[PDB]
């Protein structure tokens, strides 16, 4: 039987549980591993947004906060309120907030002990991960009110702000892992109830708050993960109609906007990480399509009304990634090849391009490594 | 008549009569229009029209200035605003949904119960203009939230008691039910609607400020519970109305009855018999919507022994006779409060003597107060 519905690979996923569950050798090893990297998760003490000391505009701990990282305080202003932007300037009171880190935390958290719930079946996991979730969204003194309100806030600045959304997309991929845990022992129809009515409250803020409307119009990278984290929410939600609704009227055409006809992605080229930031765009497509290729929609293949289709960006940066030292534009940093391979893995399946197929196996992954993300690519590990 | 914060019995009766040519009810009802032409003609308010941003820099959050609450001066920003008792901070009027939510919620309540009355298609197309607007708009409509109500800026503490000015726009929300079916309110205004009262009765229950208020222990916490009803009423939640009326409306109520009837934590305020007869509003109001699914908060006792009509039996001699109350009242009571609050209860506990002396004391004809129109039998 197929996976339910969520923001994994169900096609790998659902492998790794069926070869695990006859023994096959390399498999159950390869899970083995994944159990012991997940002792961490199962002693770690459950993450909280109101662990913060520093109270939001609302004064509600429970309120997720981060501070936008190159705005300061204005020192010509006596309370420096309206705080001023300092270009390539991190300012340090951004470790004030650390659900700028617990989020990822958590999230990874979650990821990984439901994940191995529904491959291994043992209640050890659900019960870990269920723990998880209940005390991030749904515990009525440490749970997340269900907004982005004050993610990357700029304090004392009057128009408000909705490029801090895309912070949700870790938080939001353990929500939707949630939906493996559903029939366990441990996740009862009141746990399920309470993050349903949590979900369906985020999915309210998402699509009629301000800052949500403004996200879901972007035509830009933010717009197209604001609508990856939609489709996880709504996923979670079962909201299948509303699914294939977003993939046809929101996602292919914001994609087109942000590519050329050579391919290339303009908004990135001119970042200084400008190959990660070019992956960073097309892995909202990626995260996307893992969900509506689940209930019948290819977005890889899925031409938009002006022809584009996101697998000619993929053209594009495939000479790059296959050799990143004849990358031309600003990189000033090494380039983490690993997101690629994945990335090829994906659009090559979906395309049926045996080249990026092949190209991601021959990149690979560590198969020791303890990035949650990758728990479902043992494919791209051996 | 469809589930809502109103008198159901009354507004039948007045809508059959209406229907059968009665000529008393007809002349009312003609009054009621000619009232209603200013709501008719009135533009629709939205809580945006503030120009004074609140903390979270949305406009469409509600926000009002608790009274006394002052700047503090020795502060560099003064933001830690002090407490100067008796002395209101005239700071409060940079926040017009102060007047403009009770404007609104008057204009809804009377087009939406002309509409329920006389089937005029008029009446709905402008009580629905009003609550897209206010509610449902994407720019124009209020975030289902109260998290700014009655805020002392700079207050480390959350406030929650603010959460009571929610009670006239509550009031509009549950006549929308009244223009159901009409041409102008579409299948896809009360879907935008139900969404909103979803998101707003999500954030009443699970915000710790809404939490709060459902476990005071006062009459904040019976008009949380009023206020409660009319969303689940209007989300036609009739399982939560009994819960609710049942696990927290009636042992609030039994918590702040004495012996002898009175209401002890509304005797010590500088306008107690005002106080006291608002305490009992919340039970009034709770009471005309847990009434049309069977439960008369009226006469139930809660399990300590305590019942509502002792409260009214307390109060009645001073209703029939204001001057002989003897705890503080420093401005002059509203005795027409005291004619809807005998009638209700009176009514619901076949309690001859309360309806026969809220008739007596009456409610003016001629009134334009949108509240009394279904009481057309205390203006006689």
């Amino acid at each position: 039987a197929s996976a339910p519905l969520g923001p994994f690979n169900a096609t790998l996923l659902e492998q790794l549980k069926n070869d695990y569950q006859k023994g096959e050798k390399e498999v159950t090893r390869y899970i083995e591993l994944q159990e012991k990297v997940a002792e961490k998760y199962i002693k770690m003490t459950p993450l909280s947004v109101t662990a913060k000391k520093k109270l939001p505009p609302s004064k509600d701990p429970r309120d997720y906060m981060t501070l936008s990282p190159y705005w300061w305080p204005d020192s010509t202003k006596i309370d420096g309120l309206p705080y001023i932007r300092k270009n390539g300037e991190r300012n340090p009171e951004v470790y004030e907030y650390p659900e700028r880190e617990n989020a990822n935390r958590f999230g990874d958290a979650a990821y990984c002990l439901g994940v191995l719930y529904y491959i291994t079946g043992k209640e050890v996991y659900a019960k870990a991960c269920a723990n998880h979730l209940r005390t991030w969204f749904t515990d009525p003194k440490l749970g997340m009110n269900p907004n982005m309100t004050y993610a990357q806030a700029v304090p004392g600045m009057k128009k408000m702000r909705g490029s801090g959304f895309i912070d949700s997309r870790r938080f939001s991929r353990a929500l939707g892992v949630a939906k493996l845990i559903e029939g366990s022992k441990s996740w009862t129809p009141s746990d399920k109830k309470k993050l349903d009515d949590w979900a369906t409250a985020f999915c309210y803020w998402m699509e009629n708050s301000t800052q949500g409307q403004r996200e879901s119009h972007a035509a830009n990278n933010h717009g197209l993960w604001y609508e990856a984290i939609h489709l996880m929410v709504l996923a979670y939600l079962d909201r299948t109609d509303r699914i294939r609704e977003v993939a046809e009227q929101s996602i292919l055409p914001k994609m087109g906007a942000q590519i050329a006809d050579d391919g290339s992605l303009p908004q990135e080229l001119k970042r200084t990480l400008s190959l990660h930031y070019s992956t960073f765009a097309l892995e909202a497509l990626m995260e996307a399509n893992q969900i509506t290729s689940q209930i019948g929609i290819n977005l890889w293949s899925t031409p938009a009304s002006n022809g584009k289709v996101a697998s000619q960006a993929v053209d594009y940066l495939y000479p790059f990634y296959l050799n990143p030292e004849d990358w031309k534009f600003k990189q000033i940093k090494p380039f983490d090849q690993s997101r690629a391979a994945i990335l090829l893995y994906e659009a090559g399946t979906a395309l049926g391009n045996q080249k990026y197929v092949d190209t991601a196996k021959r990149i690979g992954l560590k198969y020791s490594t303890s990035d949650v993300e990758t728990i479902p690519y043992l494919v791209l590990k051996k």
